[PDB]
DNA sequence: GCTTGAGGATATCCGA
DNA sequence: CTCGGATATCCTCAAG
């Protein structure tokens, strides 16, 4: 099994990062209790945040 | 089997993107190709080479 | 049909 | 168990 990201779980995913405050200030573990998505891992959203955080480079 | 990046491997590394114009333009193919390391594959070149591509790690 | 390389997405590993 | 980072594997789509 492996997982990819339909856009409506990508935007779930980057509403549960707002709540907490940013992609700098979210962590896996609270990601995951927001988005409330059956058969997802804490790993599958440390992988994408992984990458969600590497979008902004912040001096 | 997991590599490891030296920092100076890293500046070999970096020295030859910019051979090739930079981040963007330059290849694994090419750039592993450019840096001439031993024990050194085109799959860790292009690991290395998408972690620098990113908005990130670029500067 | 092989055998490669490319970019991007996703997973696995390391050390704290 | 969690976190952040570093590094490898997978997919799709090419080329030769």
């Amino acid at each position: 099994t492996r997982m990819r990201w339909t856009p409506e779980l990508h935007e779930r995913f980057v509403d549960a990062v707002n709540l907490l405050g940013g992609s700098e200030k979210a962590t896996p573990k609270g990601v995951l209790k927001l988005m409330k998505a059956d058969n997802l891992t804490i790993y599958h959203v440390k992988s994408h945040l992984q990458k969600y955080r590497t979008a902004r480079y912040r001096p």
